[PDB]
């Protein structure tokens, strides 16, 4: 599996090892987000709760409370001074982190919202719902600019490409869409050789890319512009839940995913290789993130576990 880096980095290889775990969370924690300065690690649970964390110590810093019912997604501002977190209670809540008040709810999809991110202005927040649309909201004041009738199955992801002017969603429908932020029009259906339920997408960090995951145990690279699926990886189990998946860009190029069997996997992105399996978690892996410098990821378990671990590596 050795990937190559510069003179003398021919074959680098990552060696992701258990440094923290985090307890607290008294059901299934459902997504991990570290904030975009690097410092803290929020966790959402099916408990309702946010929790954060400090990225780097594990140290524990508040629990963010006031949503009805569980929480299937958060995510950060730019700034790291906001989250967005998407609850079964049909609301997404916005939170001052430093204060942990609740801002903002947003009220308006008719059934779960399951996944949010801000856009990278983070003047916007994008949703995705059970009622099988993706909204855009104006973070100041709290109005649901467009409804758009995304997908004729629950929304599982959605996000936003390195501009704001794009968004991705996904569907159990089987269809991966690009959206025009503006004009709210489908620019783009991607979907290949046979139509599982797409479990998650994210646009790469320049946004050439979406990295797919199917419910048939499949993680696949895009190319947007062509339409063509360029990478598959496999060897993981994903066949029932949503679960994030990542580009780890800090040191080799890697892809990461949790995965059924309860392990985090991480691939070399050009051979498809796997690179590394990381064991501890008692439950499925639901959700991993990585961090924006440093070379560490944040891994999460579903109702039977309830931790958050982080694990660091040299590359």
């Amino acid at each position: 599996g050795g990937q190559q880096m510069g003179r003398g980095s021919e074959f680098v290889k990552p060696n992701y090892a258990l440094k923290f775990t985090l307890a607290g969370h008294t059901k299934a924690v459902s997504s991990v987000k570290f904030s975009p300065n690097g410092e803290w690690l929020a966790a959402s649970s099916a408990d309702k709760l946010i929790k954060i964390w400090g990225a780097y110590d594990g140290k524990f810093e508040k629990t963010i409370s006031g949503h009805k019912l569980g929480i299937s997604d958060v995510a950060w501002s730019s700034d790291s001074n906001l989250l967005v977190s998407a609850s079964d209670d049909k609301t997404l809540k916005i939170w001052d982190v430093s204060s942990g008040k609740c801002l903002k709810t947003l009220k308006g999809h008719s059934n779960y919202v399951f996944c949010c991110n801000f856009n990278p202005q983070s003047n916007l927040i994008v949703s995705g719902s059970f009622d099988e649309s993706v909204r855009i909201w104006d973070v100041k004041t709290g109005k649901c600019l467009k409804t758009l009738p995304a997908h004729s199955d629950p929304v599982s992801a959605v996000h936003f490409n390195r501009d704001g002017s794009l968004i991705v969603s996904s569907s159990y429908d089987g269809l991966c869409r690009i959206w025009d932020t503006a004009s709210g029009q489908c620019l783009k259906t991607l979907i290949d050789d046979d139509n599982p339920p797409v479990s998650f997408v994210k646009f790469s960090p320049n946004g050439k890319y979406i990295l797919a995951a199917t419910l048939d145990n499949t993680l696949k690279l895009w190319d947007y512009s062509k339409g063509k699926c360029l990478k598959t990886y496999t060897g993981h189990k994903n066949e029932k839940y949503c679960i994030f998946a990542n580009f780890s860009v800090t040191g080799g190029k890697w892809i990461v995913s949790g995965s059924e069997d309860n392990l985090v996997y991480i691939w070399n992105l050009q051979t498809k290789e796997i690179v590394q399996k990381l064991q501890g978690h008692t439950d499925v892996v639901i959700s991993t993130a990585c961090h924006p410098t440093e070379n560490i990821i944040a891994s999460a378990a579903l109702e039977n576990d309830k931790t958050i671990k982080l694990w660091k590596s040299d590359c």
